[PDB]
């Protein structure tokens, strides 16, 4: 297995540029999940009281900014546009941000249902 360092190079958004913004959200969600998903699992059995009512928190603000973020920024870019680039960075786009969305709900409701003080 190769397992090489990524960090996001361009950081600054200045452009503000609509696949940008919109890559840069899924990405961060995505990772936000990912890691999130190791807490699930120890919090599945655990069944912590602590655990769980953090999780719910950061879970809570992460998924409603990216709800909200991705939201906005998709029925922004929806609005018009056309081009074997803008497709294929669109196409991706919605991928990874569909996937991260399905992923990050299932987190909140395995959470919500595991039972705690």
């Amino acid at each position: 297995q190769e397992h090489k360092p990524k960090k996001d190079d361009f950081r600054n958004e200045f452009d503000h540029l609509l696949i940008e913004q919109a890559n840069h959200a899924i990405e961060k969600g995505e990772h936000q999940l990912l890691y999130l998903q190791h807490q699930l699992d120890e919090l599945n059995e655990n069944k912590s009281k602590e655990l769980q009512e953090k999780i719910i928190r950061e879970l809570d603000v992460v998924c409603a900014m990216i709800e909200g973020a991705q939201g906005a920024l998709e029925r922004e870019l929806k609005r018009t546009d056309l081009n074997i680039l803008e497709r294929f960075n669109y196409e991706e786009a919605q991928t990874l941000s569909k996937i991260l969305l399905k992923d990050l709900k299932e987190t909140e409701q395995k959470v919500k249902d595991i039972q705690t003080q």
